[PDB]
């Protein structure tokens, strides 16, 4: 038995407290149960829609996990509504931190007539996707399992950027901290150009040598915060007419 | 032309000899055909719903299995009732021997609404997938390039299995027989640990250093061929939540 | 920014033009787009069933891909006649050309109750498939990220050919040009073998060496020509029969 710390994190109402009543068998907070391998510390989180925000339950989760205190997440989504939620998973899988996608509410997708390849949308996003419908607790043992096999994301390109914001990102990524792992540095970097308030923080040679960086770029881009977002949404809708029925 | 030996394994009424005799073209006992590259010599085995007896038209397909005289197997799966065919696939995956699934009786799975990823179902089992409506003649062509083309199933973790209950079927993997390759020294021993009669006349230090593995347990596990059991169902309900439209 | 030649292949009517009008955001003749990484000169090509004419808007497509002059091709492909269209596409794959599909038509698909799945036919051709509803504009962003990282298609054996036939292609892969890559002398080859009129064109030691290769498989092949066709279209009914709904 290895500890593990995981968090769940989804946008509001996808059902991460039911989840977490299921895994931890709550009476009708951290939870902890046992998978096979691991004993698991489980923290409920705030639902986001977005780790970025540019003036202001929750920036709660994105603090929480950018302290580090989690090995792993459980990414909560909302398969009645894939593509707004995706674009949470989408940062997620930037910062790189290991996840495992679950894609709950399954039954109402298929009330709906939503059909969503699991495994498709698991090749896309480069994480593990269990279907669950938490409610019926339905999926929970496939959800243990892939705890204890999942170690790390695979290592895409997600999201394709113009290459002039991925110049002045990874400058960025140079100055700060260093210590924070690369893949976190260039997302921290991109959420500045983005204007995320809460990413000078983690910096280091940290706030306005993001003023150079977003002058640097006026012969290029126009408003790299649309940019950026553009790029995101594009990739979002790509991968959701791929694997599932959105396109038509 | 090289020469192959194939065997038909499925359970009861799940179409081996429609498909043996659209195989052979026989006439309205071993088969004879070619494919592209191979004349393949087709063994059609007695049904079995398993590889495990604890208490005793097959346990012939086992025998017949384990002999060696099959270089590769065709596992004929009825898609209609998919989870419970899974069973044996699994044990044959387990197992090692190269195999082929013909996933047969497609057009009852369609009649009663039941959709399959095929090429999902095929990267989870780590062999390839041939559908097939066996009656009609339809998919043959395919399971024969398949047949030529397939060398050796991928080597996937499928089921996963508590570590104490492995550490105790691979010390047994370490008395027997050592001609016998590890994969099916691992499955003879799990197959031991879960009660199974035919696996000892396989192993060398033979029979009950069984004994010293399952009291060396109970610390541990309450009753190992249940927990054995359960992991496996588990699987299979995950493999056909993901790619079959079980889940819900 | 760097340049790239493109040209649109497919069948007659299978929304070439319409998709070029969509690139080109022309009013209501070579085009030129941005994508993110590349300025695209796009070639509307005349349509064709087949690279293959043993007596004879288009055997220009063909002699414009053996041409180099396109870098990479976007193969329209109607969705709604899928395996028809794929005849086309197994060409140019075995041709070695990198490619993109476009699986153009999708709401006509839909309407006829045609069911594919995108990145299951994507991994068994080796290229992307970028599902478009062209007279929509839908699927356009993502196929022009799939030109921007799009670099060669996967080495597959994709059809299963008997090994005389490929002996004897090979032989005269070994005569040809020379300067002209080994993929594309094999193709020449089969090419050869089939009757192809235009090939003996660009081979080297050229024509006539066919009539010893021919003759070099009586003892084995009756009609070359037709054993060729039909190793592709039971390739491409094995490809349908798994991603699509066409095996029932
Ligand atoms: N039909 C169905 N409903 C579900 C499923 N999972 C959760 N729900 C329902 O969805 C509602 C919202 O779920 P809940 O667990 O509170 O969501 P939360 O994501 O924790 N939302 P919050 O961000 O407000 O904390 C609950 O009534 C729950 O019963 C599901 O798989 N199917
Ligand atoms: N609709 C349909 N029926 C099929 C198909 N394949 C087999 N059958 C029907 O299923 C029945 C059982 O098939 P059969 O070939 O004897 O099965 P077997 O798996 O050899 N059974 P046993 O273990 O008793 O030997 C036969 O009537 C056959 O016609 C299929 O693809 N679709
Ligand atoms: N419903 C629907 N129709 C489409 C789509 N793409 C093209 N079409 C329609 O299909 C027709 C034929 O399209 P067009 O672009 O001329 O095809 P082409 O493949 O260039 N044919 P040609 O070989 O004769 O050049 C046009 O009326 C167009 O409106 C599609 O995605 N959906
Ligand atoms: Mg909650
Ligand atoms: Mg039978
Ligand atoms: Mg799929
Ligand atoms: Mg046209």
């Amino acid at each position: 038995m290895q500890k593990l710390t995981v968090g769940l994190i989804g946008n509001p109402n996808s059902g991460k407290t039911t989840l977490f009543n299921q895994l931890t068998g709550a009476r009708q907070k951290e939870g902890i149960f046992a998978t096979t391998d691991h004993q698991v510390t489980l923290v409920d989180l705030p639902g986001t829609y977005s780790l970025t925000t540019i003036s202001s339950d929750e920036q709660i989760a994105c603090h929480y996990i950018l302290s580090g205190d989690a090995d792993m997440l459980i990414n909560v989504v909302d398969a009645s509504n894939l593509e707004r939620n995706l674009y949470l998973t989408l940062q997620l899988l930037e910062l790189g931190i290991p996840c495992v996608v679950a894609l709950n509410m399954l039954d109402i997708a298929e009330k709906q007539q939503v059909r969503i390849d699991i495994d498709a949308l698991a090749a896309r996003l480069g994480c593990p996707v269990i279907p669950l419908v938490s409610t019926r607790g339905r999926g929970i043992e496939a959800l243990k399992i892939a705890l204890d096999r999942h170690q790390a994301n695979s290592d895409l390109e997600l999201v394709h950027y113009p290459q002039p914001l991925l110049r002045e990102a990874d400058l960025l990524a140079q100055q700060m901290s260093a210590q924070i792992p690369p893949r976190q540095r260039r997302w921290l970097g991109l959420q500045m150009l983005e204007g995320d308030i809460y990413s000078r923080a983690y910096a280091g040679d940290a706030a306005d040598k993001l003023d150079i960086a977003l002058a640097n770029l006026s012969d290029e881009i126009d408003d790299p915060a649309l940019h950026i977002a553009d790029a995101r949404y594009q990739t979002i809708a790509a991968i959701c007419d791929a694997v599932s029925n959105t396109l038509t």
